[PDB]
Parts: structure tokens; sequence; C-alpha cells
């Protein structure tokens, strides 16, 4: 009977998890829930699963919720603030912790779950891009079990050998017959748009923020950074590959030539159920992949001239977490600029490049250091945007 | 240091195995070689790996070998006959046994390696088609580790979860989150030939025997029977899927929706190196899969009207090992008739059907019972071919 704490229970990943806990009440139980300001959906969840605790971003949302729960007669104790969350991630009787809260708001709570040696269902890939060294070091000491929920990373994990799975982040690929890890990506919507046509591409053509990252492939570059930390992989053990149909979520290449891959519907309940029942399986309610109703599957090598963000990310890794933390921040600024129609589509990569170019510093050593680089990065970015508008 | 006995060392798999032992002399050592009448290649292998023993089918070949080894001054002791083969398979200090001797000649040698609790690299699929029950029962008792080498079964094995890999044949798919096994096949050369045209197809159009089994898909049907035994799979946990390019060797479907598959080049050294190194890996010298130099990957369900042999094999499974053993025997006769231009391509499935229909009996209970049905089946078959020629 696995008892958990969900960090970010109101967003989509948070609800999908609850979907799995719903149809598998014999395997899971929710002890605590942590959300931001959506008191509404929280009450709903506090009434269904009735955990022991519930945490909100502030006292306002907490007082409001507390009251609504009073009316329904929910025994659920309500708390608020960042510390509360971390205390929920570290709860003594909690087995697994779904880290679904993204952004800086998720760092401490996730790190706390790690330092307590809990099984971590990592649904906030972001963190490894900024706190890669810290988190991975903290895993080593506490021996916490990281379990990537992200679709591509969930697939790489399902394709790795057992001894590497039970010692994620601090295991030798090489020594276990792993030659390299194959990170796959659709290639974005401008995959075939002739080069001298990217500058004219508009937001409507790229169709929220991820779409853009998919278009520039900054998204794959970030997953590139996350992978190297998560699986302790060198640049020579990584492969980025374009796969448009996206049936194959990602693959792993072995010494004897075998390649292992994970396929399935795009539904997030599959990779979410996988990590929750590991090393076993449960029903996620996801539709069985129909191999007869699929687009032919194809592959192609990414072109750096078409995807400058991939190169930048790969270079930023060799430059340190200061560079990755800054590459991430700046990107959120330029992308946003692109959507508000303040820069050309092609300026995303150019401005993300400048920020880094014009940014000296030193490797962080803790969350606060990371937040500091993030702050400067955005600044230098906002300033760069203006320099073009 | 793994020491092995290779059964059928002169054929293709035999040489491929030796290729893997050759470039991994720190992991593998050959203790005994067993071949048929190819003295020539046997001598060459005995001089390279210099095993302790060497067995040949008869004394004539053994005498000639004993002599040629003398000249080169080979310490290799030469033996003859089937019993010797079995003694080599059960050799006390032998860790793995490559069962690569196909046909009836391989049953006892393999069975002997099994009764001794050896790790068995099963390279002759016929076994499970005729002696499925016996072999799998023997595995339970002696706790022998079966490790399928056949490309497709090897693919399924790498895609299964660890607790099932270490208890093959006697593990519950269901209890381990496995929904079903996806057996893949090219679909043959007549995959797209209109139905009313299969009767006119010739041996040249089908391009040895496997080509034909591939064309009629009897080959997948046999692999279907082998899978059910090897993985303790029911009819509802099986899926036959056509995949023309054959990059995906075979897959496995899980409860949470995930599908794991193995992909690679058609080179047998990959699956052979896999089994030999399991649960670890080694280099096999096989070229790394180049995802950028592949044909689009497609899938389609098999149509029983185009591939009658598939249905027959599935039906023959529910009828018993007498029927699978008979189906296998009859098929070798008819296919041979087809090549010799005695029957239409379309008479393969027709005569294979007739035989089983005109054949009553009872489930075997030992290698001798199986050999008996195999003998009758052939006969009832040779007689059917004649009825048409």
């Amino acid at each position: 009977m696995k008892q958990l704490t969900i960090l970010g229970s109101t967003g989509s990943i948070g609800c999908s998890t609850l979907d799995v806990v719903r149809h598998n009440p014999e395997h899971f139980r929710v002890v605590a829930l942590v959300a931001g300001k959506n008191v509404t959906r929280m009450v709903e969840q506090c009434l269904e699963f009735s955990p022991r605790y519930a945490v909100m971003d502030d006292e306002a949302s907490a007082k409001l919720l507390k009251t609504m729960l009073q009316q329904q007669g929910s025994r659920t104790e309500v708390l608020s603030g960042q510390q509360a969350a971390c205390d929920m991630a570290a709860l003594e009787d909690v087995d697994q912790v779904m880290a679904a809260i993204v952004g800086a708001a998720g760092l401490l709570p996730t790190l706390a779950a790690i330092r307590a040696g809990k099984t971590i269902l990592l649904a906030n890939k972001e963190s490894l891009v900024t706190c890669g060294r810290l988190f991975m070091d903290a895993v080593k000491q506490s021996k916490a079990q990281l379990l990537p929920v992200d679709s591509e990373h969930n697939a790489i994990f399902q394709s790795l050998p057992q001894p590497i799975q039970h010692n994620l982040g601090y295991a030798d690929l090489e020594q276990n017959g792993v030659v390299s890890i194959l990170l796959t990506g659709s290639g974005g919507p401008f995959r075939e748009t002739p080069l001298r046509d990217l500058a004219t591409m508009t937001p409507d053509q790229a169709c929220r923020k991820i779409s853009v990252d998919s278009a520039t492939m900054m998204n794959k570059g970030l997953e590139y950074i996350e992978a190297r930390w998560l699986f302790n992989a060198s640049a020579s053990q990584m492969e980025v590959l374009i796969h448009p149909q996206s049936v194959i979520h990602s693959m792993v290449r072995y010494q004897d030539g075998s390649v292992l891959a994970q396929l399935g519907e795009p539904d997030m309940r599959t990779p979410i159920a996988h990590t929750m029942a590991w090393p076993n399986r449960v029903n996620s309610g996801v539709k069985p992949l129909d191999f007869c109703k699929l687009s032919a599957l194809t592959f192609a090598a990414p072109d750096y001239d078409r995807y400058p963000c991939l190169k930048l990310a790969m270079e930023a890794f060799e430059q340190g977490q200061a560079a990755t933390t800054a590459l991430n921040a700046a990107n959120e600024i330029t992308v946003a600029a692109f959507l508000a129609q303040q820069i050309r589509f092609t300026d995303i990569a150019a401005l993300n490049l400048s920020v880094l170019e014009k940014m000296d510093m030193r490797e962080p050593q803790c969350v606060d250091d990371v937040l500091s680089v993030d702050a400067n990065a955005r600044e230098v970015a906002r300033k760069e945007v203006m320099r073009l508008a």
C-alpha cells in the first residue's frame, strides 16, 4: 500500500495521477495534497481522496479552503506556505512523492523529498536543468529513487537495464552494456520549412510555450540537459533524433547492437502509472496502442542550422549549471516575446545566444544561487528584447 | 568466466557464437564442440578454440577428425554418436549450452542440457513446436535458464520484465503487468499479391525453405506456437503483426499502455551475444543501427485468407502437441513439393490442412512419441503430395 504526497495536485499531471490512484485504490492512498491558489479543485480532491493534509500557496487561499472544507466536514488539516510543502514531501509515512509543481516554486519541495530518501516521481523536468548537480548529489547521499514521469525520460528509463534503474543518476551506463541513449523529438512544425523562411514564421504558425520550444527544439535541448544528469551520460552517450509521428517516446542503444524503445499513446497516465507501480504495473485507463492505425514512422538527424537552440543547450551543458539555468530563464523571456509579437521567430535563438554570451559568473551551490542566476538571466533578456523592439 | 558447449558448431549460428567467443575471450571459453559430418570446419574450430572434447555424428567422421587433429597435435578428445552429445550438454563444468542442432537430432541433446539445470541458449525453435510440454516441464524441475536466440523470441525476451526473464516459461504474464506479446513478421513476398494470384506463384517468386514459410507465414505460425510455450502465454495474450521492414524484431504490451520493443540489424550475433552475456552485455561486432538510413516503418494485421497457415498453426495449438508436431512435419514435405514443382504454392496450406484432418492420435509424452507422430505425419504427407502430382 503505497502512500503518496502530490506536489501540484491541481495542474494536469496532478489530476492524472489522481486518476490512477482512483482506479487503483488497493495500491495507492493519498496522504497529502499541495496546490497553488486553485482552492476550487482542491476542495473537490480533498473530498474524494480525503488526505490528511492539504497545503496552499498562501493563508488567503488556505483560510478560504479551510472554510469550504469545514462546510463539507472534511477532516483534512490545511496548511500554507513553502515550508509546509517541504514538510509534506518529507512526511515519515509517505512512500512516493509526485513532484508536479514547476518553476522555482518546485525546487525546495522536490529537493526535500529527495533529502528524505523518498521515491520521487519527477514530473518537473525543469529542475534538473537548473539544479542538476545539487539534486543528483542529494540523490547519492539519501539514495532516493528518482522516477522520471516526463514522456521521453520515462521511455529511456523503461529501456534501461535493471541495475541502472535502481541507482539512477549514479550508475555507469558503459559498465552496463549501454552504448548511448536516444532522445527523440517530433522536430517541431517548421521541420520542413525552408531555412530562409523561419524569420517570417509567426506564432499562429507555431501554434502554448512548449509548441515554440518544439519548433526551435529548445525543448529537446533542455531534455538533453535533463538526460545527462538523470542517467549520468556523457556527450558521446547521447543522441538526439527526429521522429515526427512520435510513437516511439525514446530509445536506448546497447553494445550487442540491440536497441530498446518504448512506444504508446501520447496520454500522460501511462508514464504516470508506470512510475507509481514500479517495479510492477497497473492499469492507467489508457487506450491500447493500435499499430494498424498509425502513420508510417520515420527518422532524421537534427540540423543545427535549423535548430540553433539544440546546439546552444548542448554547449550550455559543458559550460555549467550557471549557463543552463541562464539558458532556461532567457528562453522563457524570448519565447514570450515571440508570442507577444515583439521579436521574429528566429530571434529566439539569437537572443538566447546573446544573453549567455554577455553573462559571466560562477557555478551555483544551492537553490538560492540558482534563483539568482535565473533572475539576472531574465533581466539581461528583457533588456535584449527591448534592444530590438 | 562462462564455459560453454556448442551444439551444432559448424552451421551458421555455431560460427556466429564462436565469433562472439572470439572477441570476448575474457568472458567465454569453449569446452566442447558438437557437429555432424563437417569434419573440415570442425578441425578448424578445434584448433582455434581448442576445446576439451569434440563430437561428430558417426565414427567415420570422428575417425577422420581424430586423425586430422592428431596431425596438428590437437589435445581435443574426439567422441561420436548422440549419447556423447548429451554428455557434452551435461558436462559438469559447463555453464551455457548453445542448442543450435535443429531437427530431431537436437531434441535429446537439448533435453539433456535442460535436465542438468544448465543455462540454455535455445537456437533451434523447432523444439518447442514438437516437445513444448516436455521441455517446459523439464525447465521447471531442473530450473534451467532458457534464453531464446531466435530473433523474434529474443526480442520479446529483452522486452519482458526481469522477474519473468529469470523464470521463463513458468512466470505469470498477467501478474507482471504484461497484457500481451507482439510477435512481428515481414509478411512475406506475396504480402501484396492479390489473393487470386497466389496459386500461380512460383518458387523463384518466393525466392531456402524459410523463404516459403515466410511467404505462407507458416513461419510466424510456428513462432506463435513456440512463444506460447516459452512465455506461458494464452491465445488472448498473443498478437501477430505484419511489419515489412523488420527493424522492430518484436514487442510486448503492458497494462499501463507502454509498449516495449527491440530493434536492430538482421545480424544474428546481436541476439546470440545478448544471451551469452545476460544479464549483462558484450560487443558482438554488429553494425550500430542507423535510424537515418531506414525505410519508413509500417504495420498491418495479418489476413487469414491470404495466410491460411497462420490460422492452422493457431488452431493446431489448441489441438495439442500431436497436432503442432504433425503440422510441422507435413509442412516440410509440402514446402519441399512446392520447390520441386510438384504442387501449387497455394497447395501448401491446403495439404497441410488435409494431413491434420486425416490424422487422429494422442498427445506424446517423450521424445520418442514425438518422433513417431513426426514420422506418420510425413508419410500421410508424402501420400498427399502424390495424390496431386
